[PDB]
């Protein structure tokens, strides 16, 4: 079998969570999608550009890995990128529930996908984008969850 | 007993879930106020007024439900209304949390209105107004969450 | 005439216990507090006891019926015509299994309908497994039980 | 060929594991169903009709191979030359146990992913421990079961 | 051993939960510093000056807390001010899981300041500030979850 | 002066647990690492074992002491003059449990003041429970647990 899968998200940014989860995609998966949700409800301290960039020089020792953008329901894009395996990481209990109601439509939406939850490292088991930008913003050290070109381009877009 | 029970929420829309706590409610109790609330806070996709009418169409066969609209605290309505049973549908864990602590809150507030919580389909189980909103926004397929007529007035919203 | 049934094993009937049979008496017509043999838990008292202790701790609510069971829920709720199903919340644990528990009751008899009712703060922490601990180490249970169930509770750990 | 293996008690094996392990043969080309002698528990089959049970119940689906283990997981998943390890999920309580598993798993064998699958709604709400609990009580379980374990609980039962 | 402990938060305003717990850190650590963060992006309804002199007020009768306002990451004051000891509040499951990620993040951070989990009374366990504020917007009885000074400062908020 | 008191089962204790007792030693002055008799549980190792296991752990933190106890927790800690509780925080079902136990402490004994502390990452997905479980399997636990824990388990199961 020949599978196609697919990483969903905003990836904004990208952390050493996310690259773990890939990480184990890629070694389960013949080809993984990463792929980031242009998102504008969020409103990303990266645009989707840089997100691309970001991700795409951080999965680069990672062959089989391809980063793409999308902007529409996350399972029409799928459908169209003929995945029939949706990677999602489960750090713990509050992911768990929120997860469980987006598996279950997008398995309304697109049966055929089916939605794998795989387990990061302890490492990342209490980090986000959301929790590391907030640290970052109020000058706390984050090095430690980012892959250095994402430390770099964090750094620079909080000094303007 | 000649029970009067409270549904209140933000039913923007109403859903399949909260036609299914609304009929368990009417099977339950002899008159069911299946209340409205305006919350502007939330910023809904339906006005109140067009709240009202779609969940008053959606409950039309049911004899013992009366769709209001209302702005106070819930429980001052509540109690204005002559209600001593207040109905909570309990889907998952993140639900009883919150429901835990505004049950407490609304007991504190009028303590001779009991919460009652009753359990939705497993089919209703993983959905919510906010997450259908959100699928239908994106392009998804929704008309097995809705009334018809509330998938028809989503699209309509949704085309403009 | 509205009958709803109060399940459990009851071992012993606790202050949280009581609190939900109140609520429940509050709301339905007749309110059958219904005591499960239990015999895969080991009870402490037995099924008699149970019963003559939650009798006693329930005869101030006239609209109570204390029963003993040995029948599927579903069973017991039909033959005694009920339609509601009480179960107190307590945590997060207990919910998930009542969840199973009321699908399964569901899928047994439809027209039974699960209700949840939430205990006064005071019993939010408390369980009948948690007070017998206490008891066990001769710890102070007076404020978590009737008084029938305390004394039958230092009688049986004498 | 990517292998996997779905290891458990499947005391019995009912439609929840039935859905998962039909799941993991559409993702991945050869399945292990592997059925852990597990005394500690004290099944209600033995490890035999528990093969047996599955073995049967399985056999529509081509690439699923059952077999029982009392080895360590990760010790058996290495042997069998597997990769990935699937695990179904249900609940909260069910999930931080399966966390502290898939960690532990890692720990002793970090090549062997630990992979969660999500069954059905219809199964999600069932366990086999819930489904032997209905049946003790003479409940109605065809539902929840494949024909040949209905018929083993029954005459297991009796 | 001479602890110094820090209790952080928005206190947006102080409640009785608020109080239990700082209560229960001065009758454990000998200085306590009561350390409300700025916190401009919930933007909240009493300005910092007024969370200080209500905190203050409301904290008056136990003499080893200091009531601080901050601007900086929780850690780094924490740093600045010797304190070895975080305080925090755990009423509810939500709590414990965010509180974790926080937890773990202030450890790497500052490994040298220990969080320690307080647990208040079973009456403040339902409560917190975004409760009680919404529950006096609209019109309820929040009486019993404030002191004295923060209830009159909360009806002289909305009355304007 | 501060006395706290850190108790348990400890059967057998972990790495976990000399990571919280650690903790609570930098935080308290006198810290008691209190061992339960808990008798329910049916341990693996005696309490006297447990007491000697645990005392050898510790040994290199000056200001701990082990005592074994069957005592109702608030009494031994009223008798240790300790106004201080020490609990770990693990999971949601640890803490749950634990709420219920604290507000119940509470009760017995208003001045005894639960503290929760955090463990590393490393110790946060496993229990003494887990480990034994690993063991029965002949399953490497060297690194869960302190070398003379080690020794012993692996003596036990021989
Ligand atoms: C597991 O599916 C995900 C996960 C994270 C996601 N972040 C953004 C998206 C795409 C747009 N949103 C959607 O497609 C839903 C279903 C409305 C959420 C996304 C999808
Ligand atoms: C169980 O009580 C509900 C549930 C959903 C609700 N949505 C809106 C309201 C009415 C306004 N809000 C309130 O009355 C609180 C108590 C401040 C939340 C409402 C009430
Ligand atoms: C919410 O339903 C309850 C709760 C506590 C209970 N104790 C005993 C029973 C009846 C026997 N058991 C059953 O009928 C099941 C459904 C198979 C468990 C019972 C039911
Ligand atoms: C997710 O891993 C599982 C799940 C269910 C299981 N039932 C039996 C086993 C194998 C023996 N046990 C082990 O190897 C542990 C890790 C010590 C528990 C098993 C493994
Ligand atoms: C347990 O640490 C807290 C708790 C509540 C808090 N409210 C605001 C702050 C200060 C600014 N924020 C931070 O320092 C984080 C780490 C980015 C959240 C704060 C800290
Ligand atoms: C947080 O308090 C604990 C934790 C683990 C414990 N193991 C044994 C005890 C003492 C005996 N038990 C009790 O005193 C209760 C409160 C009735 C359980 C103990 C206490």
């Amino acid at each position: 079998m020949q599978k196609r899968a697919i990483y969903p998200g905003t990836f904004d940014p990208i952390t050493n969570g996310h690259i773990d989860i890939v990480t184990r995609a890629t070694q389960m998966f013949d080809h993984v999608i990463l792929a980031i949700a242009a998102s504008p409800s969020k409103k990303p301290m990266f645009t989707l550009e840089e997100r691309v960039a970001l991700a795409q020089q951080a999965t680069a020792h990672l062959g089989n890995v391809e980063v793409v953008g999308f902007s529409d329901l996350m399972a029409n894009f799928a459908r169209n990128q003929h995945a029939t395996v949706l990677i999602r990481g489960l750090r713990a209990v509050a992911d768990f529930e929120y997860e469980m109601q987006l598996a279950h439509m997008n398995r309304h939406l697109m049966p055929e996908l089916e939605s794998v939850f795989l387990m990061p490292s302890k490492e990342w088991s209490f980090i986000s984008s959301s929790l590391v930008k907030e640290v970052a913003r109020h000058q706390g050290d984050v090095t430690h969850f980012l892959p250095e070109n994402v430390h770099q381009a964090l750094m620079a877009k909080l000094a303007v």
